[PDB]
């Protein structure tokens, strides 16, 4: 699967990070993980924040 901002990566992690133009166009990397849902629920968190409420995330709906 291919999260929408979580970067699987080549060791087995998963980089969690949300686009924030609202920075003067800048990026929020919120961390690596272990796993692709570990990086996904994460972005959920910073892209619920960044986006007030109502947001497009992995999960929406388990917070």
């Amino acid at each position: 699967k291919h999260y929408r901002g979580v970067r699987q990566r080549p060791w087995g992690k998963f980089a969690a990070e949300i686009r924030d133009p609202a920075k003067n166009g800048a990026r929020v990397w919120l961390g690596t993980f272990e796993t692709a849902e570990d990086a996904a629920l994460a972005y959920d968190r910073a892209a619920f924040r960044m986006r007030g409420s109502r947001a497009l995330l992995n999960f929406p709906l388990r917070v």
